């Protein structure tokens, strides 16, 4: 799934920050095109990195999704975001549609240390969107 050139921080950012466009159907492409299949689900947080960053040093909580993991910090404040929903899919990465849903929710990321290609700046780092409570 994760492609080599980046770390797994750079990766989230991909994933659940940068939407490249208002657009689910659009946005998407960079995803999949990276995965080289198209995506079920996927869910943008409109928070920028820095934001993730603090809460990652927010308490740290049992992730949700795996109650053996204990990597994980709670929002605290809502942000909006914006959930992609694969309604066509295809052989063809570019043909795959998607429709959206938006929403003004909490989240919950399990964070990890930086590798050396993330700025010194942040010391722990998102690394997976565990829940959007």
């Amino acid at each position: 799934m994760k492609p080599p050139q980046f770390t797994w921080a750079q990766w989230f950012e991909i994933q659940h920050i940068n939407m490249t466009s208002p657009r689910c159907t659009n946005a998407m492409r960079v995803i999949n095109n990276y995965q080289r299949r198209c995506k079920n689900q996927n869910t943008f947080l409109r928070t920028t990195f820095a934001d993730v960053v603090n809460v990652c040093g927010n308490p740290n909580i049992t992730c949700p999704s795996n109650k053996t993991l204990k990597n994980c910090h709670h929002s605290g404040v809502q942000v909006p975001l914006i959930h992609c929903n694969l309604t066509t899919p295809s052989q063809n990465i570019s043909n795959c549609r998607y429709a959206q849903t938006p929403a003004n929710k909490f989240y919950v990321v399990a964070c990890d240390n930086r590798d050396p290609r993330d700025p010194p700046q942040y010391p722990v780092v998102p690394v997976h969107l565990d829940r959007i409570i």
